[PDB]
RNA sequence: GCCCGUCGCUAGUACCGAUUGAAUGGCUUAGUGAGGCCUCAGGAUCUGCUUAGAGAAGGGGGCAACUCCAUCUCAGAGCGGA
């Protein structure tokens, strides 16, 4: 139970918790850093047309 | 009073008009003005009835050419009509 439960957090509510997108994790892909971080969809969708 | 009121950004929402580039419509200025009508001329062209000249077929008479009129083609003088 120790080795399988290291990447977990002990929050209490799904709507009253906080998370980060840039957390360090071995389960995270190495190419996640090589991914585009697009801000807003509809603005660049209108821009690209 | 008073609260959600400044700052720059993400898109949207109404604007003005100092703006040009066209086009539409109505008043107005000046000039041009098609087409038909009526009217003044014009006369490509055609054509009817009189009267001149040249040719034929017919009959009557000098009986020998020649003469009288009868029926047609071309060219003139006309009056004309469209």
């Amino acid at each position: 139970a120790i080795e399988r439960l290291k990447r977990y957090r002990g929050l209490k509510n799904l709507y009253n918790c906080d998370w980060q997108v840039d957390e360090k994790d071995p389960s995270s892909p190495a190419e996640w850093k090589r991914l585009l971080r697009i801000g807003n969809y509809k603005n660049t969708k209108n821009r690209i047309i």
